[PDB]
C-alpha cells in the first residue's frame, strides 16, 4: 500500500497490536514512542522522541507516506502533560507533515469529546462537542487543528473518535462502544485507500447492535464494520456486577471520565 | 400482472435487457424505440418511432398498462437532440398517458441530475438538483412535469435516478454507484405491484456499502435492493489503474459528465 | 430477570401469548384481567379485576418489579369504554405504580396514534400525533401521561406503538405493520434488562422490508427485531384480493380505522 | 363577523376580558361557565352549565357560529376536577359541535403542555409534548381530541398555547410567557376571518424580545402580535425581588408548575 | 451601477414599470421584446426579437453588463408557446451570456414553480418543486439550468421566484403573495451591488404579515423588503367577495392556477 | 450590577472602551493585561500579569463577581504567542474562576472560529467548527474547555464569537460583521443578569441587514442588538474601492484571515 508508513504511540497497548497488523501495509514500517520500543525487525524502523519536541518530529514524520497517530494522552492527567503530548505534540505533528508532502493522517481521536451527552441519545458526525475532561478537550483541539490544516493546506486527516478498542467487551458501556481490533485495522486501511478522503469525523466503533453512534455520512469511504459486541452481552453479565442506574458508566458516553475532577501535578 | 407493458429506449443497452427480464410481467411486451428493433418474437410487439412525434407517441401508448420509459438521451449531446428526446418527448408521453388511462410510468432519471454534489455528501431524495449538464437538465424537466402530472390529474410515476446500471461495477466510482440488473428488474416489480405509489424520488442504486444516497424514505414500497459492488472492489484494483484523486471520476457525483462543454451540432 | 412481573390485560389475544412467552422472565408471573382468567398454575397467580378502580389496581401492582400493560381498549369503542380503561384506568396504574416502588412499565400503545399519516410517509418517534379515533386519542393520552410521570417523578416506560401483533400478516398492510410474537418478546426483554430506559417512544413492529418507522434512535436498548414479513408477500397476493387503491387500507398508516365513526353507547 | 359567538370559562379572569373585547366579533355573544355569570345585558345571553353533562352542552353549542373555548381546568388539580371539566368536557364539546354544523373553535390549551422544556430551548409547534402536570396532560387531550376530529370530519381548530395571559409582565418568567389581552384578541380576529385555518398549533405570547417559541409557521394567517414585554424588564426588577437562580421559575417553561406535586382530593 | 442593462419582456406589464424604474442603474438601458416596444428616448435602446431565435438573442446580450430577464410566457399556456419563450428562451440567454461576459442575470422564475404546495405550508429555499402547470415546470427548468450554468461556468443568476408584482393586493391571496415595485427594484439594486451572488433562490414578496416564505438564507445580500400588504386587509375585505374556503385562490400556492387544464393549440 | 467585575486585556483596544463603558456595571472595575496600565483612578484597580502565569491569574480573579475576558491574541501569530495568551492562559483563568466561586465569564471568542465558512452560508450556533488559522483554532480551546468546566462543575460563560467590534463599519466585510460598542455593551448588560446562563454560543455582532449569524435560539436572554451597519453601505463605498470578487474579504467570513499562513517566530 505504501513505501513508509509511521505509527506513533508504537508502545502504548494500541500501537503494539498495530505494530504487528498493520505490517502488512507498508514495505517499512516506521515506530515512534516517547517510551523504548522493543528493537526494530526486519522491514521496522524504531525512533524514539517526545512529540513536543519539534525537530525530533521532523525527523520522525520525514520520508513517511502515512501516520496512524496513536501517540499522546489518552486518559485524564493534569495539564502539563496533555499539553505537551496532544496540544503542542499536534502542533508539531502538523507543521511536520506540512514540510513533507503531507502524508495522510489516521489521527486517534476520542470519544471523550463527547463524554457528557446522555447513552440515550443518537449522535452524527456534526453534534457540538461535550468534552468530558482536559483530555477529551486537547482531542477536539487535535480535531480543530486538523481541520484548520484541511482547509488551510489540503492535508487530509480522518478524525477517528475511537470508543473502546479492546480485546473483547469487559462492561456493560462496552456493549456500545467497543472497537474491535479487525474493525479498527479495516477502517485504517480503507482511509489509505481512498483517492479522496477530506478531513471526515468517524465514529470509532464495531457494528453493535448497541451503538450510540451514525456513520452513515461516511458512506463514500466503503468501510463497514463486521465485529459486535452484542456478541458478548451474556459473557458481560456472567462476569461483571450488574450496573448501577446511577452509575456514569450507564449515563454518559464518557463513562467514568465525567466523574473525574481536574487532576494536578 | 398485466396484459401490456411498454419498453421505451428498447434498443438501447439497457432496454435489450428489460426486453428480456420484464417479459414476465404481462401477456405481451411492446417494445419501442428511434432506431431499429431486433424483430418481434412471440408475446412481442415492436414500434419504431420518434417519441418527439406526437400522434406517434399517441399510438405507441394506446392500449398499455404500464410503461417503463428508458427512451431518450442519456449521455450529453447537444440541446436540439435533447430537446426532442427529453423535453418534447417526456411532453408528448405524459399527454398520451393521460389520453389512455394514465398507465403507472417508471421513468429513467439520471445522477445527472445532481452530478455536481461532491461524492462526500451523502444525498436525501429532497435535495436540490444541481445537473452537471444539458441532459441532467432535461431529466429535471421530466421529473419536473412528472410531478406536475401527478398533482393536477393523479399520474404515478416512478422517479428513478438510474446511477450506473451495467452488467458489473469496473471503475472506483461504480462502487458506489452500481445498479444492478437484478435490483432495477426487482424495483420495477414492486413499482408496479404498489396499490399506491404516488410520485416518489427512487436512487437507481444497488445495495452498495459504498452507496452515496438514502432511499429509506421509500420504505413503503418494500424493496431492498440485494446486490452490493463493494463485492468487486478487490476485483477492480486488481484489473484497472488507481484513480488520480484530482479527476472528476472520484470528486463528483456526476464523474466526468462534470467535465463536459456544452456540446454543438 | 425479576422476582414478580405483572401482565394486565391477560385474557386477551395478545395477553394469553405474554402469559406463556414471559414465564421465563421472572419467578412469578402475575396475570390481570377485567375478564375470567384460565386458574393460575405453578409460578402465576390470577386477579380479575377493572383497571377504572383504585383500590384494585393498587392490589394488582403491590409487589411487582415490573409491568407489561396490555390492557385496556385497543380497537374503536364508544367513549364511555375508552375513558373506563385507558383514561381513569392509566391514572390508577401510574398511581399505583409511584406508591410501590415504580416498576419498570411496557406500555402497549398503539399505531393508532399516528393512523391518519399516508403510507407512503416513514415516521420518526418525535412526529406530531395523527390519532384516527377516540382509541387513538386515549392511547396518546397514555403516553402523556407517562412522560409526564417520567419527567416528574423517574417513572419509566417503554411506549411501544403496536404495528399488527399476529401470528403472521395476512392482509397488504400487515407486510408493513406486522409486530411478530418472536420480536416483541424480545423488545420485552430488552426494555426490562437495560440500566437506563427513559420515556422512549418504540415503534412495534418486526425487521419488515415494507416498514413505516425508525426505531434508529432506540439504538442504547440494543433490540433488533429479526422477523421480516416480506417473507409472506407471496402468500398474500395467492390468497387474498387485491386491494383497491382508494382502501383506506392501502392509504393511512391506521388502516380502516379512519373510515371508523364516533360510535355510541 | 358572524350571528352567534359562543364564550365557555367566561366567569374567570379571561373570559370576563374576552365578554367585553369579543362583543364587536357578534351580533350575540352566548357567555358559559359553570360558576355563576353576571346578568346578559344587551346582545347577550347567558348559560350556566356543567361541560360534563352532554346534554348541556349540546344545547349552549347549538347556534353557534363559532366558539371561544377557555372553559376547564387551567391550574393543577385533582385528576377527577380536570376529567370532568378538560376530558369528558372537551369529548362533549367536540360532539356538540359535531352536531351543530361544526362551528370553528379557538381552543385555549397551554404552555402547561410543554412545561418541563428548560426555558433555555427555542421550541417549534412540532416539538414532543412534555407535560408539568395532569393540567398539562389534559391540555394534550384537548390537542389530540381536536386534530382527530379535524382528520376524520374537517372541524377546525386553533390549538392556542398560552403563556401568561394578564394585564402585564410582572415577574422574570413573564418575560417571556407574557401575552397581553389586545394580542390575544387579534389573534382570535386573525383566527376567524380565515378563509382556511386547519388545526394549527399556535404559541400564545406576545412579541417579546424573550419569548422562547417560534410562531413562524404561522404566517398564512398574518397574525402578527405589537406587544413586548420586554418593554416591562426595568420595571420588573425595580418592583419584585431577583429571582433565585434554582427556582422553577427560571429554569422549566412551565415554572412552578413542575414543583407541584399530584394533588389529591 | 453599469454601463449598460438588458432589460427583456420590455413591452409587458413589468416590462413597462422597470423601462422606467431601473433607468438609474445605467448610463444606458436596452430594452427587449417580441412585440413592439415605445421608441427608444435618451439612455435607450430599444431591440425588437423572438428570445428563440439565438442570433437575435446574441445581438441583444452583446455589450450588456447585466441582464434584468422578464420575457417569456408567466401564465399557463399551450406547450408550443411555453417552449418557445422559455425552454429555447432560456438556453439562447444562456448561451449568449456565456459568449459576451457572463453578465450577471436577475430571472423571474415564478410562485407557479411550487403552485401545487397548500397555504398553509411555509417554505424555505430548498422545498421539492410542485409546479402547479406548464408555465410552472417551465419555470423550473429555467432554474436547473441557471444552477448548471453556474456550477459549470460560474454564471451568476438571482432566481426570483415572484409573487404577484402589482401595484397593489387586490384579493386574499395577495395579501401573501404581494410584491412591492418598490421592493422588486430594491431587490434588483441589491442582486447588482453584490460582490458574490452565486445562483440563489429568492422568493419575491414583500414583507407581507401573511408571508408564506423563507428568504433568511439570502442575508448575505442585505435585501429587506419594505411594503406590506397586511396594510390593504380592510380594503380587500371592503371592497371584493369573501372567498369560498374550496376556491382554489385561498388553498394552493398557485391560486386558481392549479385549476388550469393543458391548454391545447 | 456587583461589587468587582473583572476586565481583562484592558490596554488593548477593546479593554480602552470597556474600561469606560462597563465603569457603570460594579462598584469597583479591576483592570489587568500584560502591558501597562493607565494608573487606577477612583474605583478603580489595576494589575498587571501575564495570563500564563498561574499564580498571578488566581490573585486577580480573586474576589471578582464577573469576568469579561478580551485578555489574550486576537491576530493570527506564531504558535508560542498563542499557546501562552490563549491556551495555557484560557486553563488558568478557568481554575482560578473554579477556586474563587465560579463568577460569570464573558469570553471574547471569535468569528475565526468558523472563518473558512463562505459569506453565502447563515450560521446557527451549533455548525461545526471551521477555523482560519491558529488564533482561531486557540478561541475553539477557549469554547471547547468552557463548555467542559459548564458541564462539570457549572460554570457558566457567554461564548461571544466578536464579529468587528469597531467604532464603525470601514469595509464591506463589516457590513455584515459589525458589533457596534453599544449592542456589545448591552449584551455583557444581559449576560449578567440572566438569572440562569449556561455556555452558549452568542453570534457578536450588531443588527446588520446583511447579518450571517442566527443568534434565535439565545431568545431566553432578552438580548436585541439595536445598531444595523445597513446604514454605512454608501460610507462604505464613498471611503473605500469596490471589492475584487476574488478577494477572500468577500468570499469566506474569516475574511484575509484565511490568506494567512502559518507564522513563524
Ligand atoms: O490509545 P492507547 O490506549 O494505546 O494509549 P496508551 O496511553 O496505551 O498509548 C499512548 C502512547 O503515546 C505515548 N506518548 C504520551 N506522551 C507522548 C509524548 N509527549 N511524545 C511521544 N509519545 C508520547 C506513550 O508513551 C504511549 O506509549
Ligand atoms: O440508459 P442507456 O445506457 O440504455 O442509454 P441508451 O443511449 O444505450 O438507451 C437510450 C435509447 O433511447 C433511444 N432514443 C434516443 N432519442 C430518442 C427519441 N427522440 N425517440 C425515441 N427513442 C429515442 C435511443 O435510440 C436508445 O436506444
Ligand atoms: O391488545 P389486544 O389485541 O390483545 O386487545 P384485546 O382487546 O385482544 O386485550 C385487551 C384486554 O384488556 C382487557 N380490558 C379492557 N378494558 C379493561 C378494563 N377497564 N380493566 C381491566 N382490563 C380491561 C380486556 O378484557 C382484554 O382481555
Ligand atoms: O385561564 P383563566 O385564568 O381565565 O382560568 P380561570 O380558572 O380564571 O377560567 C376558567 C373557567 O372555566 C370554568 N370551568 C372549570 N371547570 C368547568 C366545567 N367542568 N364546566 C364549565 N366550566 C368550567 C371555571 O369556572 C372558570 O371560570
Ligand atoms: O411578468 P409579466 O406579468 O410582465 O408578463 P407579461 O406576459 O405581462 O410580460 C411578458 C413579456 O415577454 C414577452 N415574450 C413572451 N414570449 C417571448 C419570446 N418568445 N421572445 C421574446 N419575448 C417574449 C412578451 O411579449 C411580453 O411583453
Ligand atoms: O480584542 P482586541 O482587538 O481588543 O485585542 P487586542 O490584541 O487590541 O487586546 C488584547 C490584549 O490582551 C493582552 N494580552 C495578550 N497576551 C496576554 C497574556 N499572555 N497575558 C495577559 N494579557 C495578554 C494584550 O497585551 C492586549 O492589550
Amino acid at each position: 500500500a505504501m513505501k513508509r508508513l509511521l505509527v506513533t504511540g508504537a508502545a502504548g497497548q494500541l500501537g503494539r497490536v498495530m505494530r504487528e497488523r498493520l505490517a502488512p501495509m507498508a514495505e517499512i514500517l516506521r515506530l515512534a514512542d516517547l517510551s523504548p520500543l522493543d528493537p526494530a525487525g526486519p522491514n521496522e524502523e524504531c525512533v524514539q522522541c517526545d512529540l513536543a519536541d519539534a525537530n525530533a518530529v521532523n525527523a520522525m514524520v520525514a520520508g513517511c507516506d502515512g501516520i496512524v497517530h496513536l501517540g499522546g494522552i489518552s486518559v485524564e492527567k493534569p495539564f502539563e502533560q496533555i499539553l505537551q503530548g496532544n496540544i503542542i505534540g499536534l502542533y508539531n505533528l502538523y507543521e511536520a507533515a506540512r514540510a513533507h508532502g503531507q502524508p495522510r493522517i489516521v489521527f486517534a481521536s476520542s470519544n471523550h469529546t463527547i463524554g457528557y451527552y446522555p447513552q440515550t441519545e443518537r449522535l452524527g458526525p456534526d453534534v457540538p462537542a461535550r468534552p468530558d475532561g482536559l483530555a477529551g478537550v486537547s482531542k477536539c483541539f487535535g480535531e480543530n487543528l486538523a481541520r484548520m490544516y484541511f482547509d488551510k493546506f489540503g492535508q487530509e486527516t480522518a478524525l477517528v473518535r475511537i470508543g473502546s478498542c479492546t480485546p473483547e467487551p469487559n462492561n456493560y458501556r462496552m456493549l456500545s462502544t467497543w472497537f474491535s481490533h479487525d474493525d479498527f485495522v479495516s477502517l485504517i486501511e480503507a482511509v489509505f485507500r481512498a483517492p479522496v478522503l477530506g478531513c471526515p469525523v468517524v465514529w470509532g466503533a464495531s457494528a453493535n447492535d448497541a451503538g450510540w453512534w451514525d456513520n452513515s455520512h461516511l458512506g463514500f469511504l466503503g468501510w463497514k464494520p463486521k465485529d459486535n459486541a452484542e456478541a458478548f452481552r451474556r459473557h458481560i453479565t456472567e462476569t461483571t456486577p450488574p450496573p448501577d442506574p446511577n452509575d456514569a458508566l450507564v449515563r454518559f458516553q464518557g463513562g467514568t471520565f465525567v466523574d473525574n475532577p481536574i487532576f494536578k501535578q
